[PDB]
C-alpha cells in the first residue's frame, strides 16, 4: 500500500478537497505546509516539487513509479488527478468517492461537478488571479464574488436533478469533496450562499460529517491563531 | 435521435478536445454548431439508461473533461482507450494531471468570458492570455521532461494529447512562442500528423469561416 505526503495550506480550497478525501476514506498521510502568503509556492525549491508553484502536491511513495522507474516516489500536481488516483491506486478502500465503474452516468454527473468547481470557479478566483486583477486596478472580491456566483449556478442547476441526502443520490462522492471547500471559499468573498438552496442544504449535511470537520481550514496545524 | 450530439464551435478549444477524442476513438457524433453571439461546447448523450433522472433517456455534459472520461466508460470495449490500463494508475495520474493543468489552470483563465473582463477592467487580454498559457505550458513542459515518449506519456496517445492539442491552437492565437517547450511542440508535432486531428483540426469545421480555412 503506498504512502502519502500532502503539500497543503490551510486555506486553500484545492488543499482541502484532498484533506476531505483522505479523512472519509481513512487514509492516514503526512502533513507539509506551504505557507501561500508568504509566497512559499513561489521559491525554487517549491516549484522543482510543483512545476504550477500550486498546493496541493501529493507525493506518493511505496510504489512502482511506472512513469520515472529510478523514481522513490511519484508527485500529483493538480487536485482532481489526485482524488481520482485514490479511488484508482486503493480500489479495495471501503468508501469509493465515485459511484461503480458500472455506473458512467452517474459518474459524469459527479465530474461535472467536481469540473465546475474546479475549472470555472477556483482557478479564477485564487490568489494569483486576484493579484492580477488587482494590478489591474480592479476589485479582486467583486471579480471573485461574481464569478462564483455564477460557477454555483450551475451546480445548483445539477443539483436540481442529481442531489439527494449529498450532490450526487445519497452517498458521499468526489462531488461534496470538491464543493465544501468551494462553499468555504465563496464565502470570503462575500458570495450569498442562499442564493443556492440545495447546494447549501447539501454543504450543511456534509459539515455534520467527522471527516469534514478534520478538514476544516479552521483545524488544520498551520491555521494562524486568530484563524483557528 | 442521436447516440451523441456536440454543441460545438470551430473555435473553442474545449470542443475541439471532444472532436480530436471522436475521431480518434471512432465514434460517431452528430455536430450542432452554435454561434458565438448558454454552454459550449455541450454534449447531448441520447438513448441511454438515465440513473440520474429515470424518466429521461438522456442527459448533457456540459464540461469537457467529465465529457472525456465519460466516452472512456460508456464505451469500454472502445479501440481506442485514451487512458493507460486501470492497472496502471501512475500513468493514469500522470495523464490526468497534463489534462487538470491545461483544463484548470490554463483555459478558463484565457478564455472569452475572462478576456471580456480583463477588457472590461482596461486591461490587455492578449497580454493577460499570453502570461498565463506560458506559465501552464511551462508546468506541462516539465512534467514531459519526466513522461513524454512519442507522445504526453510513452508512445500512446492519451488524453493529455487531447488536451494538448487545441490548448496549443489557443495558446497560439495569443502569440505564447511555442519553441519556449521544446517537448511539448514534438508531441504537438506529433498529434498533427493524425488523420483524427486533422478531421478534427479548427481549420477543418462545417463552421470553420471561409478565411480561417488556411
Ligand atoms: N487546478 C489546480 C489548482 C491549484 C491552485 O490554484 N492552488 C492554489 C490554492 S487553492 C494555490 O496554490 N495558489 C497559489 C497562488 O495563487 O499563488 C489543482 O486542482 O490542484
Amino acid at each position: 500500500t503506498p504512502n502519502f505526503e500532502l503539500y497543503g495550506y490551510f486555506r486553500s480550497s484545492c488543499s482541502g478537497r484532498l484533506r476531505i478525501a483522505f479523512h472519509l476514506k481513512s487514509i492516514p498521510y503526512t502533513r507539509h505546509p506551504v505557507n501561500l502568503l508568504k509566497g512559499e509556492q513561489h521559491s525554487d525549491t517549491y516549484k522543482s516539487l510543483n512545476p504550477t508553484n500550486t498546493v496541493p502536491l501529493l507525493v506518493v511513495s511505496n510504489i512502482n513509479n511506472t512513469v520515472s522507474p529510478s523514481s522513490a516516489s511519484f508527485s500529483i500536481g493538480q487536485s482532481l488527478a489526485a482524488l481520482e488516483y485514490l479511488e484508482e491506486a486503493l480500489p479495495t478502500n471501503a468508501r469509493p468517492l465515485l459511484p461503480p465503474i458500472s455506473n458512467p452516468v452517474a459518474r459524469a454527473h459527479v465530474r461535472t461537478i467536481c469540473n465546475i468547481i474546479a475549472c470555472d470557479v477556483q482557478p479564477v478566483t485564487n490568489l494569483k488571479i486576484q493579484k492580477k486583477v488587482k494590478a489591474l486596478d480592479g476589485d479582486p472580491t467583486v471579480w471573485s464574488r461574481d464569478l462564483a456566483t455564477q460557477g454555483f449556478g450551475a451546480v445548483e442547476k445539477l443539483l436540481e436533478l442529481s442531489a439527494g441526502r449529498f450532490c450526487v443520490g445519497d452517498e458521499i462522492t468526489l462531488a461534496d469533496v470538491c464543493l465544501v471547500p468551494a462553499v468555504w471559499a465563496a464565502e470570503r468573498v462575500g458570495m450569498d450562499l442562499a442564493r443556492f438552496p440545495i447546494t447549501k442544504r447539501v454543504f450543511e449535511e456534509m459539515l455534520k460529517e467527522e471527516a469534514v470537520q478534520k478538514a476544516h481550514w479552521q483545524k488544520q496545524e498551520d491555521t494562524p491563531e486568530d484563524l483557528r
